[PDB]
C-alpha cells in the first residue's frame, strides 16, 4: 500500500509533546578494519526489551560529517516514533556509524578529493566485518537481510546504494537521500573524473533488494544530477526501486527528512 510523498510533513519530522523518543548512546569499539578505536551511536527502540529482538537500522552521514551529524535535526530520532505510533513502521535499533573508515597509513583531512573518499569506500569492510558483528555479540537483534536497513545522506547515499548492491544478500532495504557523484564513472565540479567503483552494467544485484529508494531535491547544488542518474542506470538495469525529487529542495534537510520519512514507511514488513 505504497504512498510515496515528496515531502515529509512537519509532524512525523518534529518530536511532538507527550510522546516518548528514544535516545542516542555513543559507543566506543575497536576495529581490525581501521587497526583504531572508533566510534557509533546506538539509538534503542522506547521499551527496548532483551527478551525481545529487534531489526537495525544503519544511516550513514555525509563527507566530512560524523557519528552525530545525523542527530543535528530531529528528523532521525522523531520519523521512526511517529511512525510507529500511527502503525506505520516497525520498532527498530537505529545505528548512526561513523562513516568514514580508511586503512592505516591512508588516512587523510577531508576535502573533496579521491584519497578521503577511499575511507567511505573501505566502510563496506567496517560495517560487514566489524560493526555488524558487535551488534549480534551486544545486543538483542533480528539477523538476516529481512531484519537489516541501510540508508544515507550525500556520500552516505552512495555508500549505502554500493554496499546494499554489491552485498545485497546481507541488505534488504536500501535507502539513498542525494547520493554522491562516483558508485559509476562520471564527472563533477567539485572533484573532476570520478572513475567509479564500478561500472554501470556492473551497478545491479543477483537477489534484489526488498526496498530500494532514492531521492534528492530537484536543486540541490551538491550532488546536482548524480542520483537522478542513479535512478536512469538502475532503471536500465532492471532493478526494481523507488525515486523521487523533493520540489525546491537542495542539499538540506528538507531532502533527507523527506527520504527518511518514506524509507521507514516500507522497512521491516511495514506495508505487511
Ligand atoms: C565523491 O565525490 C563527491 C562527493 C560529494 C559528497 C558530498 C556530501 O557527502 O555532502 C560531493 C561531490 C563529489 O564530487
Amino acid at each position: 500500500k505504497l504512498q510515496i510523498s515528496n515531502t515529509c510533513p512537519d509532524k512525523y519530522r518534529t518530536k511532538q509533546e507527550g510522546v516518548e523518543y528514544p535516545t542516542a548512546k555513543k559507543i566506543t569499539y575497536y576495529s581490525k578494519v581501521t587497526e583504531t578505536e572508533r566510534k557509533m551511536n546506538v539509538i534503542l527502540p522506547v521499551g527496548y526489551d532483551e527478551n525481545k529482538k529487534y531489526p537495525v537500522v544503519y544511516y550513514l552521514h555525509g563527507l566530512m560529517s560524523y557519528e552525530d551529524s545525523m542527530l543535528e535535526d530531529d528528523s532521525t530520532l522523531a520519523i521512526p516514533t511517529n511512525l510507529l505510533k500511527e502503525g506505520r513502521a516497525k520498532e527498530m535499533i537505529i545505528v548512526l556509524p561513523d562513516v568514514y573508515a580508511p586503512k592505516p597509513g591512508t588516512a587523510v583531512t577531508p576535502d573533496f578529493n579521491p584519497e578521503y573518499y577511499k575511507g567511505y569506500d573501505n566502510f563496506i569492510n567496517e560495517l560487514i566485518e566489524v560493526i555488524m558483528p558487535y551488534m549480534e555479540e551486544h545486543y538483542s537483534i533480528l539477523t538476516g537481510r529481512e531484519n537489516t536497513a541501510l540508508c544515507g545522506f550525500s556520500m552516505g547515499a552512495r555508500t549505502s546504494l554500493y554496499i546494499g548492491y554489491m552485498r545485497s544478500d546481507l541488505i534488504g532495504y536500501v535507502g539513498a537521500f542525494a547520493p554522491a557523484p562516483g558508485i559509476t564513472p562520471g564527472e563533477d565540479s567539485f572533484s573532476g573524473k570520478h572513475e567509479g567503483l564500478i561500472s554501470e552494467d556492473e551497478f545491479r544485484a543477483e537477489i534484489q533488494p526488498i526496498v530500494s529508494l532514492i531521492d534528492c531535491g530537484t536543486n540541490d547544488s551538491v550532488v546536482g544530477q548524480f542520483p537522478k542518474s542513479y535512478h536512469e542506470i538502475l532503471t536500465r538495469n532492471n532493478q526494481e526501486h523507488i525515486w523521487f525529487e523533493v520540489p525546491g529542495a537542495d542539499h538540506d534537510w528538507n531532502a533527507i527528512s523527506a527520504g527518511f520519512y518514506n524509507f521507514i514507511q516500507t522497512t521491516f514488513g511495514a506495508l505487511n
